[PDB]
């Protein structure tokens, strides 16, 4: 009786916003559908079927993992992860259900059948479902249709309430192009409202894909790739992951530096602080092709190796305060927005650690 | 003898010796109280089927029950392990061999044990591992409590109590308790309850897929479920294992042991959901007691001293003197 | 007796390597021998590792520690012959009315001789996973029923189980931990931090102990209460290069001792011939890859020399460095005049 009051205190939209910044339309959609499920105002005869279309490494697996962590205390048993890139051939279809009688691994059964037996209402996630040929997806047709799966032994498992989540990278380029168009148009109307000196109207930064674009391109490309309209029919909701925006990337840089500062304070009482130009240099390495993975690895290659070298060199005393700074001779290069020649090599501006003492004296560290 | 049973009900003894399982203990206590009042049907013995996961306490519950009903377990407790009876011919370990064959004069083991004590509690331990034919052998033992030996002799055990522990439908009820772990703990007395339709709509397909006979499940009087341990039950288990070791130390060499409220959290952190009370038991036995034995060899623990388990700012054993000064022990 | 020559030092002199494994085994043996062990539960150890590490020899030396004599208090069952479901009767004897009922079980008779014995289930991963229901019964309380129903108590026994499951996992993670330790050690050589004594005890991390090893044991053994009843799980790491040097030195000590007992032929060697013996080694075959290699390089040459009576007795030998990349048995004289033998 206290679960609805707890969710009234801390809804999952705030929990997911704390865990993952950006794409608040996706958060609102998954929160509303989950709220319909967990309130009880939901048709139990069919499972909750999510499809996420996104770019590479945008946080879809993190979103499903945090959803399963919110739903279940144990994510080892209450959450299932399956990589569809491995399951190219129809032979891998067998390991959903196990072999027929008379064959090898008949007593083994299916891994998925035993996994749904061990947790019938688990959050189940398949990543990159476009990699698998839809002959694999033909099992999941009836599995999303009625929640019942038949194995090789003939035991029928019934999971009518399991949240089944698909995540895919298909049509990521078209969503990226259209969302770049919408970002340019929204910046155009924002600058029009600025130039008309109208500040009474307040519009939040919520850009949502319109219906006509979806009906024009997304349903035909999904029908063409999946080659089966029936598999697209059982999907309870489609969700679009918009490509990364500037201010949320800045907030991402702030949080991925803040986590290292918090773990430094937790382990060795090391208070790390940052600069705005440090955040600019870290957000400069933004690659859409790797998604947030490129920014995270750029953060690692820039500051994590330097902080590790300072830690193993024992040059960070306990109880001290540290500041991450940009090199002085590179800020002048940052201040010049000139187009570089293609025959000149590009130099990454270095990052340094400064010690702030009790007498407000800056100490430099070079290793 | 009603005064003695009013002084010491078996629920008090069971809660004194095993923790958790407030519904299973109450169920077996209600059945044993029905036996104690003299208003059970004297033609039919009591049959129990225990459904629980690993390390929950079914075998210990049967042992403590048969310790209550009979003072000697060498006569009043007959335990047969079904791990031998994996094959169809293993049936011949209950009854005697047919006449003219090997071991015919040796007789039936279960018939001899029931003839030694007809009131004795019989524990069919781990009845998952039995062959389905052995189930049909003890079909008549549950139907009337009457078993025919290989020599033509026939033993009656209408007054006996039959306990079986099983592992077959242990996952699903645990999964059921999983939502109860997200409901009964979030209901905040508070209790963890298994729904009444569950035992007939879902559990009976597993019981029919494993035991395959309607008559075997019909002959069993009571189906007793065992629920997985909660957080407070794991706390009580940690304190019970530590109190067992402290009592053993005080009985052996007069060594007082202390643990704070904060110490039990890192011991509950050493727990497997697939395991049971034995995981917490040997985790206590390894992490704490090995340092005690190492200090006891090294003569670092004189008798009458007071020891405190402290979490590192590792479980460190600190000697507490009368002057409130902690002394760390350096173990080689 | 334990305070001067414990299990740790005798095991380290008899078996090289496996510091944490001997530490865990001797800690549990210490708590058993002090009298601070629980009487109900017999000790269950599951030994995991690659091939040629020394788990069977560790169990043999533990059994010789319990009973100074051999052949009596050491009951070893090899689960290569237990790969069928119907081999359970080999534990317990035949049921009444069937062939071999009067002979009883062999395990029952051997635990009837002595109940405090060291029982070694060797290569226990090879057994069919219905045989281990008897292991459920025996590890639960320590009692075993015969063909005639005679329940034998076994509460003073020590059960040691050796296996090869997760051998690739343990070996590959130990190789990664060795690589990372060598990287940070080479950095420490670069950083000149020699003022801190480096405790070179590479152990398996608890995340690796709990997230990959427990699922693969659950996949091979196919039961959860079985892994619950196992008290201690002891891993075995593969050797590092210093351990190979110590092992080749120990084996050459063994062969020099054998020659001294046979015809008093004192034998000597050098560091470089030990290094070229360590070069002939494979990580999969383990210490056996060392052992026969000596017989493929050294002892065959001594046997060939002794067949044509070239070593009458009392002579001193030395083994040298090959020049083909740039083994020789050399008799050294009392005047230090070496002579090569063919
Ligand atoms: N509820 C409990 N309270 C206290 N101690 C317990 C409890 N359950 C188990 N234990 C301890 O753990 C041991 C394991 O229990 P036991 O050997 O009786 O089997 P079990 O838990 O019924 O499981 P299995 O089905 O594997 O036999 C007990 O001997 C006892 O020492
Ligand atoms: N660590 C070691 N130290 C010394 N000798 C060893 C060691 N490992 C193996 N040996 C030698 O090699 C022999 C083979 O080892 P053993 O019989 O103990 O099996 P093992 O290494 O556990 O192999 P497997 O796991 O394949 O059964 C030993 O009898 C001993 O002579
Ligand atoms: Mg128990
Ligand atoms: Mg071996």
């Amino acid at each position: 009786k206290r679960e609805a009051e707890e969710r009234r205190r801390f809804p999952l939209e705030q929990r997911l916003k704390e865990h993952i910044i950006g794409q608040e339309s996706a958060i609102a959609t998954v929160g509303a559908a989950i709220r319909r499920k967990e309130n009880g105002w939901y048709d139990e005869e069919h499972p909750l079927v999510f499809l996420f279309l996104g770019s590479s490494g945008i946080g879809k697996t993190e979103l499903a993992k945090q959803t399963a962590k919110y739903m279940h205390k144990d994510a080892k048993k209450g959450f299932i992860r399956l990589d569809m890139s491995e399951f190219q051939e129809r032979h891998e279809v067998a390991k959903f259900i196990g072999s027929p009688p008379g064959y090898v691994g008949h007593e083994e059964g299916g891994q998925l059948t035993k996994k749904l037996k061990q947790c019938p209402n688990a959050v189940v996630l398949f990543d990159q479902v476009d990699k698998a040929h839809p002959d694999v997806l033909t099992i999941m047709l009836q599995l999303f249709d009625e929640g019942r799966l038949t194995d090789g032994k003939g035991k029928t498992i019934d999971c009518k309430d399991a949240i089944f989540i698909m995540t895919s990278n298909v049509a990521s380029d078209e969503i990226a192009q259209h969302a770049l168009q919408l970002r340019q148009e929204a910046l155009e109307m924002s600058r029009n409202r600025i130039a008309e000196n109208l500040g009474d109207v307040q519009i939040s930064d919520k850009i949502t894909i319109s219906k006509n674009f979806k009906e024009n391109v997304i349903r035909p490309i999904l029908k063409a790739h999946f080659r089966r309209d029936e598999f697209l029919g059982r999907i309870n909701e489609i969700v679009y992951f918009l490509p990364f925006c500037h201010s949320e990337l800045i907030q991402l840089v702030n949080k991925e530096l803040n986590f290292w500062a918090k773990r430094a304070k937790q382990r060795h009482n090391i208070t790390l602080l940052w600069d705005r130009e440090v955040a600019d240099v870290l957000v400069d390495g933004y690659n859409v092709h790797y998604g947030a993975r490129s920014i995270k690895h750029e953060v690692e290659r820039r500051v994590v190796n330097q902080l590790a070298a300072a830690y193993e060199q024992d040059l960070l005393p306990g109880g001290c305060t540290l500041r991450i700074t940009v090199e002085d001779s590179d800020k002048q290069l940052l201040k010049s927005p000139e187009l570089p020649s293609p025959q000149a090599e590009k130099r990454l501006p270095k990052l340094r650690l400064e010690i702030i003492d009790k007498d407000s004296k800056t100490r430099r560290l070079d290793i």
